[PDB]
């Protein structure tokens, strides 16, 4: 039953991520650099995710966040650096995910879902 339909991959020939703009270990040495001279605050990589049409893009992706700020502050910020209307979805993910704790100070979320090379990386899109 179907067994008369075949399969077929579709190709497209279509701005690089932080990662693959930098090497590891130059990401871990501007982590070195920023630990020295911003003791209290947080680097963190946020960035759009691939496939988001609906949400524009930033114009920044590297980001120091003071250790205080929680994670729905930040959304805020972020809300408002890409003037997004009230009622858009919006989800800033975190290793893959949303948050659950949205009240937690931002450096309690960075010692657990920092990446090897130091920062802390988000993505945003309009689903999760």
């Amino acid at each position: 039953m179907g067994s008369d339909i075949d399969e077929f991959d579709l190709l497209e020939g279509d701005e690089k991520t932080f990662k693959q703009r930098r090497t590891f270990e130059q990401r871990v040495e501007d982590v070195r650099l920023i630990r020295e001279q911003h003791p209290t605050k947080i680097p963190v990589i946020i960035e759009r995710y691939k496939g988001e049409k609906q949400l524009p893009v930033l114009d920044k992706t590297k980001f120091l966040v003071p250790d205080h700020v929680n994670m729905s502050e930040l959304i805020k910020i972020i809300r408002r650096r890409l003037q997004l209307n009230a009622n858009q979805a919006f989800f800033l993910l975190v290793n893959g995910h949303s948050m659950v704790s949205v009240s937690t100070p931002i450096s309690e979320v960075y010692e657990s879902e920092k990446d090897e090379d130091g920062f802390l990386y988000m993505v945003y899109a309009s689903q999760e």
